């Protein structure tokens, strides 16, 4: 079966390519997250 | 009936073919869904 | 049914996630008025 | 007629998505509504 | 008249099918406006 | 008309909707009200 | 002229689906509208 | 010039199509123009 | 020009529109300024 | 060169166009921008 | 060689049709990015 | 190159709309403080 | 090998595109900040 | 992998720009706690 | 097999090509994902 094969290859493909962009996210959301704070305490400080 | 056969074969070949894009789109729309939830959650708690 | 399969999991990860957002907010909530009551006893 | 029992078919399967989708928004829905009034009468209250 | 006879046989069949797709499209259609809807009016009473 | 069947059904359900949104906003702006008249006759 | 009388028709039905859509929004405004109102005055008071 | 005659009617019968969807564009963008306006201007007054 | 006729309509119907809505805000903003008076009177 | 001439009307058509474009924007955003500062300083004020 | 002349000539009629092109594409460029930039300063400032 | 000439042409329009918009913000923002100043010195 | 030397050519126009759109986005993004910054500090003064 | 190699690039510039980011809140924070502060001393 | 020679070098063309292709895509997706990064994260901090 020759499109088993070639299937199984994307998917492989797919899943790395998702393990990369989790990594991303996680460093853009941690500097929004904390920016957002940061500005937010000391606002209620003074 | 040379053609029943044919008929036959054609159909069985296609139903494996779903089964394979069936997989394929539970790890993509899982990771897209996966992405958007955290980003909402995210923010509406912080 | 290929779909119910995948509904399930969506909802389950999903489950997951309120659970950890309701931590965080009980964090953040307790500096806020931390803050607030500090100063307040500080300027009139 | 080939085409009424395959019509007939697709919506009922239709019918099926559109309850599990009810479902996933009641969760959801429920979260973010919990988390958002929390945060408005802590803020009333001090 | 072969050809009459032929002629009307297949605009009877398409009238039928669109009466099909008519009813699919407001199973659809009714559930995509019910899930805005509801989004929407929680949110601005709560 | 295959169409006005279909328009009506979906005013119908926002009708619905509306009633059951009346509801929750009088619940929510009490409460509101009741929390502001509270912490007003405790602090000057 | 085949064309006209079809291009008549479409016009026609066109005229009816707006006239059923500025309907449904004054439904939804009006309700919009009402409940702003309410919460801004509530606020403004107390 | 059996050719010339054939040529002038279809750009005739042309020209009396581009009339008739000219009408028809000023009916939908009409509405869809004054449903946006309506959404805007009554949120911006209240 | 069959667009100059489409676009004089257009404007038309949206001068008509601005002038309903200059009538609603001084109503709500009269409401408003109505309240904040009485209130004030009310509480030192 | 019967496309230079055709090239040149679609140009001329589109500048027209535009013209008929600053007109409608000004009478929208004039509009938008005094409903705006009406309230700004009604709320200022008291 | 018949076959020089010929490509000879057809890839001087495309260079003169994209000189054409250009010129279109930077009187509408120029439109949109002139209602977009208007709209959003004037929000901004006000 | 047939871009360089447009993305310049852009620039150029945009300078010339910042300028406007520096006169707009300096009449808005005046009048704000001078709304301000005024209701002070008439309560407390 | 023709397909080299022009996929180098697009790439040479693309680069030198990228260059003239980091200009542009500078000098929106510096006018945008300073009429923020200016409108903040104001209302905090007074 | 013509992915990795490509992914690797865009973390690293994002960090670079994080890093000016901490840097002009620090400078627009101070401020707006500089003007708060003199105002306060001014007016009771 | 003057077949297996051809289908050989077809693929090897086209091995080549997708190279010069990924190229092209980190140069791009490169200035796309630097121009809203940068949009984000000034208007976040100012």
């Amino acid at each position: 079966d020759p499109a088993k094969a070639a299937f199984d290859s994307l998917q492989a493909s797919a899943t790395e390519m998702i393990g990369y962009a989790w990594a991303m996210v996680v460093v853009i959301v941690g500097a929004t997250i904390g920016i957002k704070l940061f500005k937010k305490f000391t606002s209620k400080a003074s």
